């Protein structure tokens, strides 16, 4: 037995070294340029590594794991008795490839056009528009073409996609696609946690919801802005109004209080090559790993310009041979994008911390984790003085120091309840509550309830607004980035004591701390061998997810909002929760 368990995980682990690096492969190819033959080689592959999947998989099942005495291989075993969409019969699994490759390419190669005029792309045209335009109707001429054109036609495809997910989830002895997903985490208590870290963040955000509504009403007006009611969506600076820092011209608290950093970027010669490589250098500054030489040479930092179609949405890859790694990302030079350059470089970070494991443990304490490590980085990158330090700016005062907040927050706290949504509602449809014919009413009840969000237009039959989310048709799970922004903050707080910060931990800037690297280098390394607490107690201390971490790093800006809104009478939350625009 022992013996047995023993030799199948090193078989198991050297083919599928050699399996995994050939489909990432075609992956790659298909994603950094989207055509038919690409397209077609990447659904053989999927049958390749199906087979695989299905060979090794059947042989795990024999074997009794919880009678058996090696806690690795045990884990190992356990994880290779999924076979996730392998358990599929060759006809639902071939059917579902290609529903998942249709729903991908839909996405990435939708335009939304003016009448016999130009078609924008969602990047960087629709996102520009969104994040610049000051004009309700031009954003809702985005906003709502995006929908018209990507989401409505992502619906013909997902009732399939959600039945033959289930299936597969089902044959793995889960109960739905939802449940499936939810297990990465290892928390029964998963649910009720979240739930309690999201209603902790409930006051900030009904604070900052309030103020940046308030200062809409301004700017827009008050026949199109409802101080008691839900903002209308296609306001906040982002196609999703999931991250708000693009309207802070609109909210500054102190307008007398700093410059243009993409105008700085923009003529001191920032290109994105150079945004990569000062996330590179931030991470070597803290101990961490450099990128090798490869990286610089096959990775895809911005949107090509030979014609080629391709997936523009950021992604880390693993091809699975600790040598290469690569990021594919339509780069545009602005603060912004950097951040999401962080994020990524955080994720190739963790492939090479782990990079010694076998491949079925090569993953991060949990997603959320995999997430978050980018993020710590570039709070730190995001301090007023870091960016002076990068010659981005040319502050120091309170009132500096409550726009800093400001800015942050809009990205940060308003995020909370936009990522906490996403699978609110995919675990529901999962799970058979939302029918088909519901999909996108459900959404925007879930869209009002957490995040106080209308549509600006309404909604008609033939409308799934979630099909316009990159993630929905991707298949990509999303409870991992509010996992993320919670404990990321919980990584700061500990990596800035482990630096010796003191002081209010949003002036903390780790950059070049040997300490806070190790913190996270010894965590990294043990990819996803050990249950998440244990990372989670290495990196600060405790076990346990907390939002005290984002409470204490917002803290000032709480208090100057309860005192500004209070001020100016404000009435928190959406009362008139049925209030729709003109
Ligand atoms: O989706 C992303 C970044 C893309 C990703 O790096 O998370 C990427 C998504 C993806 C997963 C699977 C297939 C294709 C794309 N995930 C990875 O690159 C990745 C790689 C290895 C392990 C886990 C994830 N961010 C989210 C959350 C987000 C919004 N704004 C942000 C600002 C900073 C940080 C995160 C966000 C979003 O844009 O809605
Ligand atoms: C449980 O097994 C792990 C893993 O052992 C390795 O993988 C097996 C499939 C087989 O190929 C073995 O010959 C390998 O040694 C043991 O952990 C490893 O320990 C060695 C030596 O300390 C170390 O180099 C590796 O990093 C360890 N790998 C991991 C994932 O921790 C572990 O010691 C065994 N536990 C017990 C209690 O015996
Ligand atoms: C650089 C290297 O050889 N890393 C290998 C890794 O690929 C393999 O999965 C592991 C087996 O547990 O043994 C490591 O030494
Ligand atoms: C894109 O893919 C097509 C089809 O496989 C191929 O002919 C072409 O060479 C590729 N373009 C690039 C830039 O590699
Ligand atoms: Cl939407
Ligand atoms: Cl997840
Ligand atoms: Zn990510």
């Amino acid at each position: 037995d022992e013996a047995e368990a023993s030799k199948f995980v090193e078989e198991y682990d050297r083919t599928s070294q050699v399996v995994w690096n050939e489909y990432a492969g075609a992956n790659w190819n298909y994603n950094t340029n989207i055509t038919t033959e690409t397209s077609k080689i990447l659904l053989q592959k999927n049958m390749q590594i199906a087979q695989h999947t299905l060979k090794y998989g059947t042989q795990a099942r024999k074997f009794d794991v919880n009678q058996l005495q090696n806690t690795t291989i045990k884990r190992i075993i356990k994880k290779v008795q999924d076979l996730e969409r392998a358990a599929l019969p060759a006809q639902e699994l071939e059917e579902y490839n290609k529903i998942l490759l249709d729903m991908e390419t839909t996405y990435s190669v939708a335009t939304v056009c003016h009448p016999q005029g130009s078609c924008l792309q969602l990047e960087p045209d629709l996102t520009n528009v969104m994040a610049t335009s000051r004009k309700y109707e031009d954003l809702l001429w985005a906003w709502e073409g995006w929908r018209d054109k990507a989401g409505r036609a992502i619906l013909q495809f997902y009732p399939k996609y959600v039945e033959l997910i289930n299936q597969a989830a089902r044959l793995n002895g889960y109960v739905d696609a939802g449940d499936s997903w939810r297990s990465m985490y290892e928390t029964p208590s998963l649910e009720q946690d979240l739930e309690r870290l999201f209603q902790e963040l409930q006051p900030l955000y009904l604070n900052l919801h309030a103020y940046v509504r308030r200062a809409l009403h301004r700017h827009y007006g008050a026949q199109h802005i409802n101080l008691e009611g839900p903002i209308p969506a296609h306001l906040l600076g982002n196609m999703w109004a999931q991250t708000w820092s693009n309207i802070y011209d609109l909210v500054v608290p102190f307008p007398s209080a700093s410059m243009d950093t993409t105008e700085a970027m923009l003529k001191q010669g920032w290109t994105p090559r150079r945004m990569f490589k000062e996330a590179d250098d931030f991470f070597t500054s803290l101990g961490l790993l450099p990128v090798p030489p490869e990286f610089w040479q096959k990775s895809m930092l911005e949107k090509p310009t030979d014609g080629r179609e391709v997936v523009c949405h950021a992604s880390a890859w693993d091809f699975y041979n600790g040598k290469d790694f690569r990021i594919k990302q339509c780069t545009t030079v602005n603060l912004e994008d950097l951040v999401v350059a962080h994020h990524e470089m955080g994720h190739i970070q963790y492939f090479m911390q782990y990079k010694d494991l076998p491949v079925a443990l090569r993953e991060g304490a949990n997603p959320g984790f995999h997430e978050a490590i980018g993020d710590v980085l570039a709070l730190s990158v995001s301090t007023p003085k870091h960016l002076h330090s990068l010659n981005l700016l040319s502050g120091g005062s309170d009132e500096h120091d409550i726009n800093f907040l400001m800015k942050m927050a809009l990205d940060k706290i308003a995020f909370i309840p936009f990522s906490y949504l996403v699978d609110q509602w995919r675990w529901r449809v999962f799970d058979g509550s939302i029918t088909k014919e519901n999909y996108n009413q459900e959404w925007w009840s879930l869209r009002l309830k957490y995040q106080g969000l209308c549509p600006p237009v309404p909604r008609t039959q033939g409308d799934f607004d979630p099909g316009a989310k990159f993630h929905i048709p991707s298949s990509v799970p999303y409870i991992r980035y509010f996992v993320s922004f919670i404990i990321q903050f919980q990584f700061h707080e500990a990596l800035c004591q482990a630096a010796g910060h003191t002081g209010p931990l949003h002036k903390c800037d780790i950059y070049q701390s040997k300490e806070a690297g190790q913190r996270l280098a010894t965590a990294m390394k043990l990819g996803f061998s050990r249950p998440w607490p244990e990372a989670m107690q290495l990196i600060t201390g405790q076990p346990q997810m907390s939002a005290s971490a984002m409470l204490s790093y917002f803290k000032p800006l709480l208090d100057w909002l309860r005192t500004e809104n209070e001020l100016h009478g404000e009435k928190l939350g959406w009362p008139q929760y049925n209030w729709t625009p003109n």
